[PDB]
């Protein structure tokens, strides 16, 4: 169908009154497509949320992980939200708001398998396309093969299958799946590579929309919705402290 391109400032987007929420929709339980095939998740209903305080209509954008700041920054959407932890190479081409989750990359492996950093020494070590979780395999010494995929879920699918020996992911995305999966028993978690905060992104510059979105979300957090919300997803809550 295509779409018209066009970074917009809060006032355009104001004026035609819907925003346009770009999310990836393959990171359960952050946003994913459910088994009737809609669009939800801690981030979708906390992008829901912050449309609805800002009066406008939600319109969303489902695309895969790897090129999500450079559609946005192509005018593809007006804002992104699909779990992007702020590091200073992607603030260099995108605003990052205020960030609305705290989180950590884990190591995940089979029941014998690597637990630790020095454990992962010869070892084959599977992980999503331009994630944090590349990012700190790639600086792990002695790794004999960092294995990247397109898709979070197909490392998963790896370590399962006995192709890699660990994947590193999101510790409530490995949390979930192992859940879910009932791989208590087959699986097991290991420590935390690293810690990050999460953030909705904007196009570069767009600071008019930075600020709607980074007031709008302090509002969420202080009127109970975000708690709502995260405990609804989580059982906890999961802002950063
Ligand atoms: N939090 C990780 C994963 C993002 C979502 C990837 N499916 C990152 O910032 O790279």
């Amino acid at each position: 169908g295509g779409s018209e391109f066009q970074v917009r400032s809060f006032e355009e987007i104001k004026r035609s009154g819907e925003i346009r929420i770009g999310t990836e929709g393959a990171f359960p339980p952050f946003n994913y497509f459910d088994e009737r095939n809609q669009l939800t998740g801690f981030e979708v209903d906390l992008g829901n949320a912050i449309a609805e305080r800002l009066g406008l209509k939600p319109r969303w954008i489902a695309q895969s992980f790897d090129t999500l700041l450079i559609q946005l920054n192509q005018g593809r959407f007006d804002f992104v939200i699909a779990s992007h932890g702020i590091t200073e190479e992607r603030a260099r081409a995108v605003d990052f708001t205020n960030p609305h989750y705290c989180t950590g990359g884990v190591i995940v492996s089979r029941k014998g398998g690597p637990r630790t950093a020095k454990d992962l020494q010869g070892k084959v070590v599977g992980v999503q396309v331009g994630t944090t979780y590349m990012e700190a395999a790639q600086k792990i010494p002695g790794i004999k093969e960092v294995r990247t995929y397109q898709r979070d879920p197909d490392a998963l699918q790896d370590l399962l299958a006995g192709r890699i020996d660990t994947w590193i992911t999101d510790r409530f995305v490995a949390k979930e799946a192992i859940k879910e999966r009932k791989l208590e028993n087959t699986l097991q978690v290991g420590e935390l590579v690293f810690q990050e905060r999460v953030a909705m992104a904007v196009a570069k510059g767009n600071k008019s929309l930075l600020d709607a979105l980074n007031r709008a979300l302090a509002e969420l957090m202080q009127d109970g919705t975000y708690a709502r919300i995260s405990q609804k997803w989580f059982g906890e809550d999961v802002r950063c402290k």
